[PDB]
C-alpha cells in the first residue's frame, strides 16, 4: 500500500498516493470532480477524477461498477485508458471514496474544427482513427451512444482518442433545444422508435465527418421536431420497409403526417468535397439503421487507402455484462467494485 497525503482543493478533501504531485483544479460536475498532476513513477502529466457520492443509491452504485468495468477492459491506441486507480480505505468497512486516472487531454476536436484549416488528409486521418478505435470497441458489443466532437481528443500530430462513454446518464432537460447534445445522435434514439444497436455510432461518425468537410454542425435543430425536419430533408422520408420497424404508433401516425421527400445529392450538398468522401457519407448517414455501413466495412472504404492495414486494426477480449440485467443491493454493488479496485493491474 502506497503512503497517502491530504489536502483541500476547492472545498473538497483530496486524500492520494504520494506519487502524484502539483494537483490543480481543473473541472467541476454532478459525477465527480477533476485535479491535473505530475505521475512521479511514470513522468505523465495524469488527469485524476474523483467520483461524488458513488454509493448514495442503487442506480448511483451501478453507475459507478459500471464505469469501472467499462474502464479497465479499454485497451486500445485510440481510446481512453485507465493508467491507476486506488481509494484510501484498508478494508470493504471503511470504503467510500473511488479515484480514477488517466493520460492528461489537452485540445478536443472543437478545438481544432473550429478554428484551424483542415485538408482532405487531415479529415481522412481523423476519421480512420475514429473508425479504428469503434472497431475494437464494437467487437466486446460496446455501443458508446454519445460521439461528439467534446468527446474525442486531439495532439499536436493529429493524434486522436476516443473518451467519455455514455454511461446512460442524460438527462431530458440536457437533450431541451438548441444542443450540441442532440445534434450527433441517431434519429431511431433521438425519438425512441425501436430498440437501438452499434449502428447509432455511425450516425454519429456521419454527422461529424461532414462538419470537418464543411465547417458547419449538419444538423443544427432547435428542437427534436426541427432536427428531424433537417434530417429527412437530406436523407429523404422513410419508405414501407423502415415504418414497419418503429414500434411507437403514435411515431409512425406522426412520420406519416409528412410530406414525402426524395433524398438530396450529396454532391450538391458537399460542394467540392472529395468525391470518395460523398461515397462514404452516403453509406454512413441512412436512415434505416440496418442497412448502415459498419466501423470494420468503413476502414476497408477506398477513402483510406493511405491509411487502412488489416493487419494493425485490432479486435478486443471478450467483455461480459451479464451485470447489467442483475438485480443487486446497494452494499453488493459497493463491494464488487472494492474488488475491481484492489484487482487493478497497472499497464506495461
Ligand atoms: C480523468 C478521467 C478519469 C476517468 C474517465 N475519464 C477521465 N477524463 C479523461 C480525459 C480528461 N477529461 C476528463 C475525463
Ligand atoms: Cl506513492
Ligand atoms: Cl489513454
Ligand atoms: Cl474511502
Ligand atoms: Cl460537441
Ligand atoms: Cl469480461
Ligand atoms: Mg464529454
Amino acid at each position: 500500500r502506497p503512503t497517502f497525503y491530504r489536502q483541500e482543493l476547492n472545498k473538497t478533501i483530496w486524500e492520494v498516493p504520494e506519487r502524484y504531485q502539483n494537483l490543480s483544479p481543473v473541472g467541476s460536475g454532478a459525477y465527480g470532480s477533476v485535479c491535473a498532476a505530475f505521475d512521479t513513477k511514470t513522468g505523465h502529466r495524469v488527469a485524476v477524477k474523483k467520483l461524488s457520492r458513488p454509493f448514495q443509491s442503487i442506480i448511483h452504485a451501478k453507475r459507478t461498477y459500471r464505469e469501472l468495468r467499462l474502464l479497465k477492459h479499454m485497451k486500445h491506441e485510440n481510446v481512453i485508458g485507465l493508467l491507476d486507480v486506488f481509494t484510501p480505505a484498508r478494508s470493504l468497512e471503511e470504503f467510500n471514496d473511488v479515484y480514477l486516472v488517466t493520460h492528461l487531454m489537452g485540445a478536443d476536436l472543437n478545438n481544432i474544427v473550429k478554428c484551424q484549416k483542415l485538408t482532405d488528409d487531415h479529415v481522412q486521418f481523423l476519421i480512420y482513427q475514429i473508425l479504428r478505435g469503434l472497431k475494437y470497441i464494437h467487437s466486446a458489443d460496446i455501443i458508446h451512444r454519445d460521439l461528439k466532437p467534446s468527446n474525442l481528443a486531439v495532439n499536436e500530430d493529429c493524434e486522436l482518442k476516443i473518451l467519455d462513454f455514455g454511461l446512460a446518464r442524460h438527462t431530458d432537460d440536457e437533450m431541451t433545444g438548441y444542443v450540441a447534445t442532440r445534434w450527433y445522435r441517431a434519429p431511431e434514439i433521438m425519438l425512441n422508435w425501436m430498440h437501438y444497436n452499434q449502428t447509432v455510432d455511425i450516425w454519429s461518425v456521419g454527422c461529424i465527418m461532414a462538419e470537418l468537410l464543411t465547417g458547419r454542425t449538419l444538423f443544427p435543430g432547435t428542437d427534436h421536431i426541427d432536427q428531424l425536419k433537417l434530417i429527412l430533408r437530406l436523407v429523404g422520408t422513410p419508405g414501407a420497409e423502415l415504418l414497419k420497424k418503429i414500434s411507437s404508433e403514435s411515431a409512425r401516425n406522426y412520420i406519416q403526417s409528412l410530406a414525402q421527400m426524395p433524398k438530396m445529392n450529396f454532391a450538391n450538398v458537399f460542394i467540392g468535397a472529395n468525391p470518395l468522401a460523398v461515397d462514404l457519407l452516403e453509406k454512413m448517414l441512412v436512415l434505416d439503421s440496418d442497412k448502415r455501413i459498419t466501423a470494420a466495412q468503413a476502414l476497408a472504404h477506398a477513402y483510406f487507402a493511405q491509411y487502412h492495414d488489416p493487419d494493425d486494426e485490432p479486435v478486443a477480449d471478450p467483455y461480459d455484462q451479464s451485470f447489467e440485467s442483475r438485480d443487486l443491493l446497494i452494499d453488493e454493488w459497493k463491494s464488487l467494485t472494492y474488488d475491481e479496485v484492489i484487482s487493478f493491474v497497472p499497464p506495461p
